[PDB]
């Protein structure tokens, strides 16, 4: 019966917490047939760039190639209740040349250590822009952004939701205030009616205009001021004063 | 040739649909060497909290530790066309103490049963806020929100997209209407020109103001009304009436 | 010692780049005990619909059922540095009937080949709407949309962020301009003050109105124009002209 020389050699227990940036795991074999074995990571799945953040005492499957010193460790997924901080990166390469820092792959990263969840893309295959969808749990924010300045923003400590583009035009909802900003113009359109604000003008073009102030009304011009009516012009007040 | 006592014992077939909240699976061994075996879940991958939603008749790999009664079941991924409703939770623990309801982990959940896709974070390691990015397929919505009231919203039955913060400031795009609301002020800025609306004021500060009405123009003040011009003030109408 | 007839038969090397839409992989066994073997995909994990985009020379585990011609290939995850373009689809079925094009499942897809990252849902189990959260790296955009016209948009080449609903109401932030559009009305609310624009009206209802123009002020009506003040009406200018 032909069987590969590469086989499950012994069930084991991790003797140490795997260091975050390490692929080696010290494992103690616990089957009756120093005492630790330095094992190389054997992934449970493809497209996972980081080994599991194995804690001391987790059940580990130790694989061995024949009688050689090539030992491998595979997480068995039976000791999840031991996990503390976990950071996992799933990578999907996006370059014609192989080899590879996330510069040549699309990825999704859950990092408790660095306190973010991020989906990011790369510019290694003709893509014009890079993107990131990030939940930043450290500062407290959700971002949707490219690499040229366009950004959706939810920032919790400032109670801010914002639509911001690369030209500093934005719609900002921060606390009890809303701020719109645009260097060329801001225009409201409803049917045939328009209201525009631009660096030199405030323009309204509509059918009927009604400006009601329960208190005072003030309109002041540094230059000339014109009132024009195709129909009758009406003034109603207890008295009229011309300075 | 040393080999672990823990080995693939027999290929089998699931005899029942696995109940959603169960880790045990009844499996019938189908290799010639009651008839069902209660098996414990053996995961194919780490960071998966839920066993596959195995349907009756799926090919199952039955593992066994030596001659003991410890039987384990592993989905082989060769019977995907039998799947009906699936709910899968990937968890990434985010607490210094181990052990663990999603209160101590970042996670991503695809649930056909509960009709949502959700990416959520936890507040178990000093994070100031929790977050959720949810596609709610039951009610019909996409949400981006924290746990204090800041929210992006796409709600389909109401044709609503909204930016809403914890102070009830919002930019609402619902059906054929747009509503902006902010308790302190709403300000539009374009260059040196500003338009502000606040609880007691409507203020415009610009260079040139043009208000054209194809129909009627009405401005009414409960108190005083002042017209001021540094240059000539012009009135043009077929007739003028002072009440 | 009972062991399944289905076992790891030999470690091997992929002889060819797996074609994107293929489940078969030509593998050369490299254990001493034509020369290629057509193997069927054996997944490393459940809920993965696409086999890994295996490149020539990757280490492959060849499984075999007994002495039969049923050979299977499993990616070992030890040759990731050979990956070039990768497209991976994780599927989560969402239909009461089994069987299945993404029409009956929720899914998440990372595709370097087609240049997008997409989370999508289906309408096979009573869901009223389908959804997609897509990073389109080809055109350069992030979309959040349903299947009836509601859409959040980040489009990089146009420097556009937009909230757009099925009735063509939108808040558009494009380059140096902001455009709001709504067929019924656009209303700003701050406390008791309101500013509304609708197809026939421009309405302001506030306490105090101040319209300051450093240059000229023009208000023109095709019909009548009325000025009403409950208090004194004041005119201040170097001279007044009635046409
Ligand atoms: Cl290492
Ligand atoms: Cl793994
Ligand atoms: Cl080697
Ligand atoms: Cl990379
Ligand atoms: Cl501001
Ligand atoms: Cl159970
Ligand atoms: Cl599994
Ligand atoms: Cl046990
Ligand atoms: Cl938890
Ligand atoms: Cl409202
Ligand atoms: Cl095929
Ligand atoms: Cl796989
Ligand atoms: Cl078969
Ligand atoms: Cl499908
Ligand atoms: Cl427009
Ligand atoms: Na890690
Ligand atoms: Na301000
Ligand atoms: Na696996
Ligand atoms: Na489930
Ligand atoms: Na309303
Ligand atoms: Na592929
Ligand atoms: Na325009």
């Amino acid at each position: 019966i032909q069987t590969s020389e590469f086989r499950l050699w012994s069930i084991g227990r991790a003797t140490e917490n795997k260091p975050r940036n390490s692929f080696t795991l010290m494992v103690l074999p616990i089957e009756s047939a120093s005492r630790d074995i330095p094992c190389i990571w054997l992934p449970n799945e493809d497209n996972r760039a980081t080994p599991p953040d194995v804690m001391r005492g987790e059940k580990i499957a130790i694989y061995r190639l024949g009688d050689t010193s090539q030992f491998y460790w595979r997480s068995m997924g039976l000791s999840n209740d031991l996990r503390t901080l976990e950071s996992v990166v799933y990578t999907f390469n996006a370059s014609l040349s192989p080899g590879g820092n996330f510069d040549t792959c699309y990825f999704m990263q859950f990092s408790a250590h660095d306190k973010h969840v991020t989906i990011g893309t790369s510019k290694a295959n003709g893509e014009p822009y890079r993107y990131s969808v990030q939940i930043n749990t450290g500062t407290g924010a959700v971002y949707i952004l490219d690499d040229i300045g366009n950004r959706f923003e939810l920032v919790s400590k400032d109670k801010r939701l914002m639509l911001m583009n690369a030209d500093n035009s934005f719609v900002k909802v921060e606390k009890k205030a809303i701020d719109l900003n645009a260097d060329q113009y801001i225009k409201l359109t409803s049917g045939g009616s328009t209201l525009e604000l631009n660096p030199t003008e405030f323009k309204v073009n509509t059918t009927n205009t009604t400006i009601k102030s329960s208190g005072t009304h003030i309109q002041e011009a540094g230059g000339t001021m014109t009132h024009k009516a195709g129909g009758n012009m009406l003034f109603t007040a207890p008295r009229y004063d011309f300075t």
